[PDB]
């Protein structure tokens, strides 16, 4: 049973911006979704200080990038606190709402698309390199979800019936036939050294065979 949203009208407006703007240095989008895992892994760790029952669903707080040549897929594994069914359709996009309009008046103040993160909304970068986005997620508090969306206006949020994953997000972006470069080893790994290289949790780029 899948339930069909409409993205809210700011929203919209800067995935549209995102995937018809030319710009060549798409590379930042991984800085920014491993930048939002880090920040899911600090909300569980600090939750878990005083509620240490908060990690019975998973002890290990680590990033995995994991790319796939042959679907031209990387996904983006954390084992941070995750998200409910109501931040997927409801908190996100009202949080964001904020961040979009105000990171489109700095992109015509000169502001440049690099600098998204800096408005909160860094997650939807990943339609640079992505035509279509699928998340996985489990929080604590709710069942486990799945995220999608192609732009184009509207997502779908489901029940996942897939693995389960204990606690966390996955982010699975389904690559544009011209962004393959980013399923590389040595490509992956020369964009986490220069943009990730002191996020304070293990990253792990799994090598395919
Ligand atoms: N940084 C932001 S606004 N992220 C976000 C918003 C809505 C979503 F459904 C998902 Cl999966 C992520």
């Amino acid at each position: 049973e899948v339930e069909t949203f409409a993205f809210q009208a700011e929203i919209a407006q800067l995935m549209s911006l995102i995937i018809n703007t030319f710009y060549s240095n798409k590379e930042i989008f991984l800085r920014e979704l491993i930048s939002n895992s880090s920040d899911a892994l600090d909300k569980i760790r600090y939750e878990s200080l005083t509620d240490p029952s908060k990690l019975d669903s998973g002890k290990e707080l680590h990033i995995n990038l994991i790319p796939n040549k042959q679907d031209r897929t990387l996904t983006i594994v954390d084992t941070g606190i995750g998200m409910t069914k109501a931040d997927l359709i409801n908190n996100l996009g009202t949080i964001a709402k904020s961040g979009t309009k105000a990171f489109m008046e700095a992109l015509q103040a000169g502001a440049d698309i690099s600098m998204i993160g800096q408005f909160g909304v860094g997650f939807y970068s990943a339609y640079l390199v992505a035509e279509k986005v699928t998340v996985i997620t489990k929080h604590n508090d709710d069942e486990q979800y799945a995220w999608e969306s192609s732009a184009g206006g509207s997502f779908t949020v489901r029940t996942d019936t897939g693995e389960p994953m204990g606690r966390g997000t996955k982010v699975i972006l389904h690559l544009k036939e011209d962004q393959t470069e980013y399923l590389e080893e040595r490509r992956i790994k020369e964009i986490v050294k220069k943009h990730s290289q002191f996020i304070g949790y293990p990253i792990t780029l799994f090598v395919e065979k």
